[PDB]
């Protein structure tokens, strides 16, 4: 009910759309009876007029319902189905440790993640640095892995929230990505199709974040929390910092290396630790695996300390067709770059500003990400040993160590790193890694 | 300069587009490098933010320049190149008499017209009721006809303002038709491609008009007048009445019959006469064929009275491959409907309201217009003997005479005519046929 153009006109003129109208439109997107022009027109009317809560809910549920929705009840698991999503960043590798940590604490994490977009890394691309790792197991194999290991990290198959495929593709060429209702519906259509009991959302704040201001990061978090809880998925959001690289590394193989060393306790970037732990705590509390923050933290620290989280990661890698000895032998499997060399600042001083969007784009330019979908990734390139805001840099502390595919590439990356970072004669003021928590 | 999505974003965020940006976008439409989604997105940003005068000018000129632009200088004609456009209506047959009248007064009228759209008739469809009449002469033949006869009425060929083809096609499925800058640019891209010295625009007001209110009809007229004069084409606009059928007939063959009888002086609907004459007067004054209204009217009345206008019409029909004896023998050439029968009102009274949009749609439903582009027209169907507002109707005066293709069709049309017309115990207040004139 019923006309695409009539629905566009209704929204254009500032009226709220009914659930029936929204479901009709989303169905028409799925079955290719509504054209790209019509999708773009509706998207733009939503950019201008926004959507009320009932509209946002309707849009999200219609997109979720446009394809396969997973259900876990019939496996009779003894734990909650729980997951995490991030808006994306640079060195945002939390999922590689968070999935195994929460699984080791009794959760089940059917994580449908994504490839890199724009300036941000993608969990699936990082995982594809592991030889043999399969992000596309078949339906029954995915179920087997979740049952046996407790976590798997996979791509979106053609049958999951298919209406979002054309919707996002159109948004991304028509300047209609940047809309809270559209983002909310797109994110949740995919995550709610996982058949969750609980969810935590990591919404980034800062120069490496998508939303341009703290207040808009906050509004997005509020929308996602509202919609997901309405669907009976216990959901909270954390607003977290992306004013510098989160991990000590940015790339693909380099970030997998960081995740393994974090799980084994060789090295833990403290900011990456704080965000990872905070997100895991939300998942345990919302999933009813812990009653409070202190209990949740104790459980999560225990699975790090006793090696259980690292073991779950190893089992996940093996289940998804990576090597069976990956945790112990990662160094032989992860590809090494042709040239690895530190980049030093031109002057002595404290790291004061870091344009994290520019750092992300430097990794793309190195071949560690894509400018078009057909682009091929070099899995070895990127940054390690990232200087942090407030670090004193000199001849003994570089800005970063650059891993490059050849020497010409290295020079371009070094210029970009230097250009993205400002030094000052004093360290900048501290900022929290987690600014705040949003609940129903 | 340069990015389609960047241009959409700029307009989305309320900035004015440069001439360079607008020309780039219109070129991208023409060469199919800018997608339907991107066209729809831009169109919707223009719906919301409008366009300044420089933007409206840039958009119009870019669309005009996207294809062939005619030039008449090289034929060394001794008269102005002048034309008329109407927003459309029901019984809006003025062009069939206006072209020949102005040609008989020394103007040259290269009229690129259109088919019916929505509820309104189309000059090209009316002309295609004349057997053999060719709305698509080749370029050199069109030039020959203009030189020899002074007027021809033709369709838009694939090479004329081609950017408008995809632009209008997208607007018409995305609720972005109803935008003054977009309408202005679309109308003028085609008319200015005719290589005009002068132009008159007929913008309709009322229930059969496109713009929903008098004030918006006025704003549209002002935009068209502003843009066209800026391009060095001396342009004025008349706001004219479409609160009832303008001619005494609505359809295709029936309206051609009315045009011939008007030219020969058998019968002249006075309202149709007033609008036709007023538009012709604008063309003579703007084309410098007359210095004032009284002189213009005298010249136009003379070519009616001496048979010269009717002769030009006959010569135009013959030149465009219709019959050589069409004026004298039209009755044998124009197709007759299967059933012609008057429809009487259910009660006695004065014709008080006539929903002219509904009357137009009744003609479409009869098969006299199209609901989809592939629809085939029955050229014989429609209305004649239309009652006018303020007419007393009874057993001796029907609401209309309906020409139908079979009897089932007739009954449906009779119901629709009765439904579209309200009677009252008193005649409604007079309204002008021409509300006002807009000049630079
Ligand atoms: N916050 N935020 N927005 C980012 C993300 F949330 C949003 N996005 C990504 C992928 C997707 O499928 N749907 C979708 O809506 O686009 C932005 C760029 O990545
Ligand atoms: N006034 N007005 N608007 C009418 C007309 F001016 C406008 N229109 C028609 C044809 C076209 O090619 N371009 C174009 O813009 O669409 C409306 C429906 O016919």
């Amino acid at each position: 009910l019923f006309l695409a153009q009539e629905i566009i006109r209704k929204k254009r003129d500032g009226h709220a759309l009914s659930d029936e109208e929204i479901r009709f439109f989303i169905n028409g997107i799925r079955d290719n009876t509504i054209s790209e022009g019509q999708i773009a027109a509706l998207a733009m009317t939503i950019f201008f007029h926004d959507m009320t809560m009932p509209e946002r809910v309707s849009l999200t549920m219609a997109m979720r319902d446009s394809g396969t929705v997973l259900d876990w009840k019939s496996l009779h698991l003894n734990g909650p189905i729980v997951d995490k999503h991030s808006t994306g960043g640079v060195g945002d590798v939390t999922s590689l440790m968070l999935g195994p940590m929460v699984a080791a604490c009794g959760g089940y994490i059917p994580m449908i993640s994504g490839r890199g977009l724009g300036h941000t890394g993608g969990t699936l691309d990082k995982l594809e640095s592991i030889p043999g790792f399969d992000i596309f197991p078949d339906d029954n194999r995915f179920r087997e892995i979740i049952k046996d290991v407790g976590v798997a990290i996979i791509g979106q198959t053609s049958s999951l929230a298919p209406a979002d495929k054309r919707f996002y593709a159109t948004r991304d060429i028509t300047a209609t990505v940047d809309s809270i209702p559209l983002i909310t519906a797109s994110i949740l259509a995919k995550k709610l199709a996982e058949g969750l009991d609980a969810l935590v959302m990591d919404v980034k704040v800062g120069s490496g974040a998508f939303m341009p201001t703290y207040e808009l990061s906050e509004a997005l978090a509020e929308a996602i929390v509202g919609v997901a809880n309405g669907a009976g998925v216990r959901t909270t959001a954390l607003l977290t910092d992306m004013n510098q690289v989160l991990a000590s590394s940015a790339g693909n193989a380099v970030e997998v290396r960081e995740a393994v060393q974090f799980l084994t306790g060789e090295y833990r970037n403290p900011r990456l630790f704080d965000v990872t732990m905070a997100l895991c705590v939300e998942m345990l509390i919302s999933g009813k695996l812990a009653k409070d923050d202190a209990e949740a933290r104790a459980k999560l620290q225990a699975v790090l300390d006793n090696g259980k989280a690292a073991e779950v990661f190893g089992r996940m890698v093996a289940a998804q067709k990576g090597p069976t000895d990956f945790v112990e032998n990662y160094a032989k499997y992860l590809p090494t770059a042709m040239l690895t060399k530190a980049v030093y600042a031109d002057t002595e001083g404290f790291v004061s500003e870091m344009d994290t969007r520019a750092l992300g784009m430097a990794v793309v330019a190195m071949g560690g990400g894509r400018r078009q979908a057909s682009d091929t990734i070099d899995y070895s390139v990127g940054f390690t040993d990232m200087a942090r805001l407030g670090d004193q840099v000199d001849g003994q502390r570089p800005l970063a160590v650059i891993h490059a595919k050849d020497e010409n590439n290295w020079q371009e990356a070094a210029k970009a790193v230097k250009a993205a970072i400002k030094l000052a004669d004093k360290a900048p003021e501290s900022t929290p890694t987690v600014y705040r928590r949003i609940s129903e």
